[PDB]
């Protein structure tokens, strides 16, 4: 599923990211934007083997189980797949995993180097929220 920015940002604020651990709505759909386009089914492969799946790109050297990257960790409990549905919760649920663990949103590559310090807001200007 290819979300719309507003669609997106009202999914992701149903599900309780909107100033979660104090990352303003904007920040989460500008990194959706970057990492993925807004697209839940995109994926990408790793210089090292893994591979970052979902809307939010997340990692199976860590976070999710796909079988094809030995010694990773399974920190959220999931099989990778389940993180491209067009169903954002299991991503959601990771995700506020990932943002606890001490490093915020530094986690995310392209929220480091296209939104930290930017004007996020904009990403979720017009929307009804
Ligand atoms: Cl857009
Ligand atoms: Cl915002
Ligand atoms: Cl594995
Ligand atoms: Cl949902
Ligand atoms: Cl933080
Ligand atoms: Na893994």
């Amino acid at each position: 599923k290819v979300f719309g920015r507003c669609e997106l940002a009202a999914a992701m604020k149903r599900h309780g990211l909107d100033n979660y651990r104090g990352y303003s709505l904007g920040n989460w759909v500008c990194a959706a934007k970057f990492e993925s386009n807004f697209n839940t089914q995109a994926t990408n492969r790793n210089t090292d083997g893994s591979t970052d799946y979902g809307i939010l790109q997340i990692n199976s050297r860590w976070w999710c189980n796909d079988g094809r990257t030995p010694g990773s960790r399974n920190l959220c409990n999931i099989p990778c797949s389940a993180l491209l549905s067009s169903d954002i919760t299991a991503s959601v649920n990771c995700a506020k995993k990932i943002v606890s663990d001490g490093n915020g949103m530094n986690a995310w590559v392209a929220w480091r180097n296209r939104c930290k310090g930017t004007d996020v807001q904009a990403w979720i200007r017009g929307c009804r929220l």
